């Protein structure tokens, strides 16, 4: 079960931590358009 | 093994989200160049 | 305590990944200023 849970939340983190340095990059491009 | 074996499937998918997210960058800076 | 290891070392990668992102975003924020 616990495994199971690892891989769930691992997913998860990744999917945030993509976006969220993903929209550092947006900012940037909407201000420098 | 097993859990260790997890570990390196989990490592390789960080360092393509990283290289994927690099690629944004590289293709706003080779912009700005 | 494999769970408990392999965790860490998720979690550190990911930490690490995060900010040599960012960093290199930084300096593509100081060519365009
Ligand atoms: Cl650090
Ligand atoms: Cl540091
Ligand atoms: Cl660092
Ligand atoms: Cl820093
Ligand atoms: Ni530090
Ligand atoms: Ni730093
Ligand atoms: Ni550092």
């Amino acid at each position: 079960a616990e495994i199971e849970q690892i891989k769930k939340e691992i997913a998860y983190l990744i999917k945030k931590i993509k976006e969220e340095i993903l929209e550092e990059i947006k900012k940037i491009k909407q201000e420098i358009a």
